[PDB]
Parts: C-alpha cells; structure tokens; sequence
C-alpha cells in the first residue's frame, strides 16, 4: 500500500473513531465500480480533499451537512448530505437507526462500501453487497476500509 | 456572470448567516499575491464552494473553525491557516483577534478578507492594509463582486 493510500485510512479511521466515542452518527459510502453519481447529485457538491477534520466536521449535529450520506469518491468527497434508498428487509432489527437501514439500502442496488456510525450505540457497522457486519473493532475497520477502497 | 453570482450568494448568505448568530469567521480571497505559504499552514481541503459548507466550517468548536479560509479562484484551498497578525497601533484592542489577523494578510499582500465578529456580529473587510468596520450586506456583496472577479 502506498505510503498516501495508508494517510487517507488513518484519516479516515481517526475520524470514524472520534465520532465512535461521541455517539455523532455518521455515514459514508465509498464509490466502487457502480456509479454513484445519481446519488451524489443529490447533496451538495464538495469534490474535496480528505482530511480528518473535514470528515468530522461535516457530520457535527446541528450542522447543514450532517443530514444525509457522505459519497467518496476515488481520494476526493464527491457530496454531502446524499439521500440514499431506505432499505424495507423484515431481517433489519427495527430498533436500527434509518442510517443503518440506508447503508443496507445502498448495499442492495449497488456494490459501493458503506461504514455506519451509530448515533445511539457507538458501534461501528460496515454494508457491502447486501450484506452487513456489526460492532467492528477499530483494526478489522482499517482492514475493511483498505480492501475496498484500494 | 451567472457563475459568479451564484458564488457571490453562496458566500454572501453563509456571510449573512453566521452575522445573525455571532459565529466568528474569517475568510481571505486570494487576487494577485500567492498565498500557498498561508494554504499550506492549515488543512487541505481543495473544495468547491456552497453556502453551507462555509456555515460548517465555522461552527464554533468545529476543528476548522479557528483560523483563516482561504479561497483561489472557485475552490476553497484550505481552512484554519494561520495568518499573521498585526501591530498597527489604530486598531482596538477593543476587537477579537480575528479582526487583527485579516489587517495582518492586508499588510503584506493585496488579499481581500472578510471577517465576521463573534461578539458582535458585525461584517468587516480588509484590503490594502486598511480594515473597513460593520458594512452593510449590500455593501460587501458590492465590494467582494470587484475584488474577487475584477
């Protein structure tokens, strides 16, 4: 891995894990080979540079960016406060936040590699293909994140 | 332009936004003289422009919100740089020291700056070593159209 490819997971896991510990619900999907550019236009348009402050910054709670999907993609933050499709499987708990019923709902109509932060538990939740893994621990999100993306 | 009116607004109404409520801000455009030097103090973020990304930056206790944005041509460069504040014996010391750091840039480059007052919320603007006290949003839309787009 590149020495930069390794710069962007930190940034990314470091943010991940200062909302983790506030319970700031956060929500961020990867671009893979789907095109996601349907639901990019649907916040506002960033195509920005990754940092760790900016990832957090966009998620503060009473914040014009919180309210939506965070869509990568590539190195650059493609939008904003994306409006992703709600998922309707019987098999989503009901006591699961409608984050989480999205990033299940991305992961149906596309291949793209979403990461949850639950407002409520902290938990850390990652969906790709339809499929879902719950309460990650910090290394097996880098390892995730790292497949995925690159 | 079209273009550049809507960029006009999307900093004119976060500008006008942040007054309402007394959220601090500080925001250098960049004309003749390059300021990569300052860019490169803060965070990367190479960013298009909207009214609600600037708000975000600038929430008070946001990782960004202490220091300089600094914008080239269309794109946010960076946020939170440091720039260097000033010595001239006119100004307050009634001010918060955002107000000095925009006199600072105006010192030694050609750079306008606009900067919001936490404590008043008040719009002010610095060119030419000179800083200009509580103008009216029809003023600074004026003001930031000329210098920003010539």
């Amino acid at each position: 891995y590149s020495k930069d490819e390794e710069k962007l997971i930190q940034s990314v896991s470091k943010a991940v894990q200062y909302m983790a510990k506030r319970r700031i619900g956060a929500l961020i999907v990867f671009e893979k080979e789907t095109g996601l550019q349907d639901y990019i236009e649907t916040g506002i348009a960033m195509d920005s540079n990754i940092s760790q402050e900016l990832l957090i910054c966009v998620f503060i709670p009473n914040c014009p960016l919180h309210d939506g999907a965070m869509i990568i993609q590539g190195t650059k933050i493609a939008a904003a406060a994306s409006y992703l499709p709600l998922s309707d499987s019987p098999k989503i708990s009901k006591s699961l936040g409608t984050r989480h019923r999205a990033a299940v709902g991305i992961s149906e109509v596309s291949d793209a590699f979403t990461v949850i932060v639950s407002e409520e538990t902290g938990d850390i939740s990652v969906t790709f293909d339809g499929k879902l893994r719950r309460d990650i621990s910090n290394e097996i999100f880098e390892e995730l994140l790292a497949e995925h993306w690159f």
